[PDB]
């Protein structure tokens, strides 16, 4: 009569299903367009306007994602997708991720599911000391880590944490005076934490970055803003150096920020969101040298560590900063209880997928999966250097290669001729690069992040670069980008 | 040589391999303890302290799986889990999660996935008739929906969207003046939202409730409490009304609730996290009159619609106060393709629409209408059940399939509430069913939850048997003294 909607047999049937599903696309991904064509509205004017109250079949729905769902993908998994930063995927991630849909556990407390808590310790320890992080960030020392979803959420835990371990010595009347402080190449994640957090929008600091330093931090700029703040009566309360900036992958030095930090008590967060994996090698460790003198520490796993999104590692010193600024529990009281380190309550089991990707392919592999992105990305550069056509216009750090065409009121044709030549390269749908403006420079970025990519894609992204190049250039007139 | 991480052949030989595992886990779960028996701190000695430098084989750790880890598993999917609230999953919602995880992209914005963005606004229109939500909530009419991971995440959203409209026009200096108003059955969520927004702590209000109202918070109440921070020279800002509440499921009235909040200007967001999905059915849908006059309005699929983990709806009336208060871009750009990150917390979103797509379509409404009957229909069997053994008593009026319930002894409170606490841990730690408590209006009371979506009929009758063969044995032996401590 009526079939229960986990039934097991039903399960196993349709699970298969999807499973080739999936492995067909990854088999066939390169096939599609890495950008998505379609048009803004397309899918409301193809599905129905309303549910429909008899049950679809599984094939029925399928077919339906091969033609209406996909059509509408940007294929971030696809080898020729080099854009923003990667989603990077794999196997062992995805399995993990199942097997947590699968359980379906709420990881409320210890007690709702003792492995989805443990297992979480266990593994941020494993990457923390992958990492080389010092034991005051450890389990194993007198610290702690917790996986959160995004970096955007993590890093508004550790404001709270910072905002409420400053209020509680001074007052709570005083927040309208504390003060955010990050880079003009800081990601979007802290402003919007500080706005969601009750920081003054008046009292954010994105501090100016020049080339000379590659577009890093410098602490003696950041020393003047405060001094600056200090004078108008402002409070400062909170650093973001960052290691590995989503426009031109700078990265601030973590120590002098922190000495800075230091001399006015403030709480520092070292924002890794992207290069941070890259750290498990130790060639790239001394990229967070100093982060033994900051507070927290976080990086995405679903951006440069294979675990399929989402999955954010926190690392703090002080947990209890954490507990007492997000745990609902009265104040004096104020086993592990993770949901007092986040802001999700009903956490999902989010360490199998790095338990997962940690075991099926272990230190050694995982090293040379980030050492080939790298060297690909080194590549790329390499054959940029070739073409005096182009330029790489800023230090290469971790697997992407940030660069422009040149041509042959100079500054906005250069610009007006990359936004024109990138445009027209994406709209082939064989390639996929975003762009940045960095020092009033447009360029455009190559990150090699995506799992499925090999040299051979690399190499085919630069030949269509160059043939591109070719059709610009030999027709150009600069009165055609002077507009 | 090594093997692309994403190779397609050994993510099928590998994926076929876990659907079979998970087939296996459905199709024996009953077998395993509901509650986890293991001690604290259990997996640190079983498992290495350091990461393995070479792989490991998916054979190896899925027999860890076994060994390790669903030993130190509380089973939410157990027909015998009657704890808290239900994590309702579904194979239709299994597959959606599957789907998203597969394609693997962030819907960071419109471009990043158009079909990402588009099929949530889709699904959400869908739900919102299905519920009857005015137009006022839909995109075919003057609002909008979004897809988030929790309730919290959904209400703090919310709070902060009413605390920026309030702080743009009177400045922004008055935060420490803000108040935050729920009942004293309210979900943490809405403190912790407080919490991390902002708010000041001795500005959050648990407005008192009373048996004579089933604990449901009384508009009369609530005015007074706002008079009270008016006259103290405080502004009254957002009111959370909630639809079956955590502990006893108790619901508010909205509509006298919004009044009182219309006249101080009063953001309203309904909570209804957990019986939200029911008034689907059209004779639950008197449960959320009045929503017409709320600003916003979230459940969670996961808790009660099959999704999976997680999966948190939001309606709002005005998706520009969440754009004006989310938003990165500056504040005069603000002010003016749907981008939803500037509607949520995450800006890397996941492709949560798949899901609720799957499930709307695999099942249709008249299906997912009856699911809901039947988990209610138990409920209310388990209710009768009660009622005809003279050793118990209903504590609290039955609304969406949970039912709370005591025993009785042969003040008497302090030890009928110390009975029916050995009674629980009694009954928990045999591993047969598993069930939270409450205490509500000074009551210790047991929570009955029918949501597992394994759970039948007769896992239902079996919890019963289970709790009269321990009431017969409590109740055989039970002498006042060892009670009275």
């Amino acid at each position: 009569g009526v079939t229960n909607p986990l039934d097991p047999e039903e399960f196993r049937r349709q699970g298969h299903m999807i499973i080739d599903f999936l492995a067909d696309y990854y088999r066939d991904v390169e096939k599609y367009p890495v950008r998505s064509q379609v048009e803004p509205g397309y899918l409301r004017k193809r599905l129905p306007e309303t549910a429909p109250y008899n049950p679809e079949s599984i094939e029925t729905i399928l077919q339906d994602v091969t033609t209406e769902i996909i059509p509408g993908l940007t294929h971030w998994q696809s080898p020729n997708y080099y854009a923003y930063f990667p989603s990077s995927g794999s196997v062992a991630g995805f399995l993990g991720e199942m097997l947590s849909t699968g359980f379906n556990v709420v990881g409320f407390n210890w007690m709702s599911s003792p492995a989805a808590t443990e297992l979480e310790s266990v593994v941020m320890d494993w990457f923390g000391k992958m990492l080389n992080l010092p034991e005051s960030f450890l389990f194993s020392g007198s610290g702690g880590g917790v996986l959160q979803g995004t970096s955007c959420e993590a890093i508004l835990c550790t404001l709270t944490a910072a905002r409420d371990r400053k209020l509680n010595k001074i007052g709570r009347e005083h927040i309208g005076r504390l003060v955010v402080y990050g880079s003009d190449q800081t990601h979007c994640a802290l402003q919007k934490a500080a706005q969601v957090a009750g920081i003054n929008p008046k009292n954010f600091r994105a501090i100016k970055t020049f080339k000379e330093n590659s577009f890093g931090l410098s602490a003696a700029t950041l020393r003047e803003v405060i001094l600056e703040d200090i004078e108008a009566g402002l409070i400062p309360l909170f650093v973001c150096p960052t290691v590995g900036t989503t426009s031109s992958t700078a990265v601030d030095p973590i120590s002098p920020i922190c000495e800075v930090a230091k001399e006015y008590e403030m709480w520092v967060h070292v924002d890794a969101a992207y290069a941070g994996s890259a750290c498990i090698c130790p060639e790239f460790r001394h990229f967070i040298d100093g982060v033994e003198e900051a507070d927290s520490f976080s990086l995405n796993a679903h951006k440069w560590f294979f675990t399929t999104l989402d999955c954010c590692c926190l690392w703090v010193k002080d947990p209890s900063a954490l507990v007492k600024a997000l745990s609902t529990n009265p104040e004096y009281l104020r086993v592990v209880d993770y949901k007092d380190w986040q802001i999700a309550l009903s956490r999902r089991f989010r360490s199998l997928k790095l338990w997962m990707v940690l075991r099926s392919y272990g230190v050694t592999n995982l090293r040379n999966f980030l050492r080939s992105h790298v060297k690909m990305a080194k590549t790329f550069e390499g054959l940029i250097c070739m073409d005096g056509r182009f330029e790489i216009t800023v230090p290469r750090t971790f697997a992407m290669v940030c660069f422009r065409l040149l041509p042959p009121e100079n500054l906005v044709l250069a610009n007006k001729l990359n936004q024109v030549y990138l445009e027209t390269v994406n709209a082939t749908g064989s390639v996929y690069m975003t762009h940045a403006v960095v020092g009033g420079v447009y360029m455009i970025r190559f990150a090699v992040g995506s799992t499925l990519t090999e040299e051979r894609h690399v190499i085919y992204a630069w030949k269509i670069l160059q043939e591109h190049a070719d059709l610009i250039l030999g027709k150009f007139s600069e009165a055609d980008f002077s507009s």
